[PDB]
């Protein structure tokens, strides 16, 4: 997160860190046994880390649970990042409490102009590199489809939306991938891609979760 603020320990209780020896992506807890993330975050050997603030210090609210199964969206295209979503099932159910909690799936899509909360442990510099240890937050609006398409000609699908600031300086970034965009208490986006970070006229591009609720639900019901 570039241009954001320190969330505060466990104030984003659905935020998960995906760990393969080190933090490499975010995700979102959607019930006691399932995490949603970006398909481009797929790898083997994932441990899901819940209840994290400082990802380099054991502070007392963590739950570390290995993945038992990963399901990349059937139509994920890694070249275009269309359908950049995946589901991860935990080997055991997380213990849900105030600091570790699921986030509701949307019942409708969010409109341009809605303010959302984006969070992650990604890079905090736009020309440079500094990875934070504690969770960073950014409040950002969804941008219009037309400004999104004009920013990224030929690249925005119906499964993507832009959010952030065309002036630059505030964005998600490398290492935030897979994490949440939450708008009015609903998971509307997954951190997916962008040109650099926090660059002028290059806002963040997000997986449009509302398109995937039926696939998420039926997948969960049968796995
Ligand atoms: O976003 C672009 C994608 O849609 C494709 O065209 O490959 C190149 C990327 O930069
Ligand atoms: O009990 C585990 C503990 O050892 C670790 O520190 O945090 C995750 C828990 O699952
Ligand atoms: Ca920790």
């Amino acid at each position: 997160i570039v241009g954001g603020y320190t969330c505060g320990a466990n104030t984003v209780p659905y935020q998960v860190s995906l760990n393969s020896g080190y933090h490499f992506c975010g995700g979102s807890l959607i019930n006691s046994q399932w995490v949603v993330s970006a398909a481009h975050c797929y790898k083997s050997g994932i441990q899901v880390r819940l209840g994290e603030d400082n990802i380099n210090v054991v502070e007392g609210n963590e739950q570390f649970i290995s993945a038992s199964k990963s399901i990349v969206h059937p139509s994920y295209n890694s070249n275009t990042l269309n359908n950049d979503i995946m589901l991860i099932k935990l080997k055991s159910a997380a213990s849900l409490n105030s600091r570790v909690a699921s986030i509701s799936l949307p019942t409708s899509c969010a409109s341009a102009g809605t303010q959302c909360l984006i969070s992650g442990w990604g890079n905090t510099k736009s020309s440079g590199t500094s990875y934070p240890d504690v969770l960073k937050c950014l409040k950002a609006p969804i941008l219009s489809d037309s400004s999104c398409k004009s920013a990224y000609p030929g690249q925005i699908t119906s499964n993507m939306f832009c959010a952030g600031y065309l002036e630059g300086g505030k964005d998600s970034c490398q290492g935030d991938s897979g994490g949440p965009v939450v708008c009015s208490g609903k998971l509307q986006g997954i951190v997916s891609w962008g040109s650099g970070c926090a660059q002028k006229n290059k806002p963040g591009v997000y997986t449009k979760v509302c398109n995937y609720v039926s696939w998420i639900k039926q997948t969960i019901a049968s796995n």
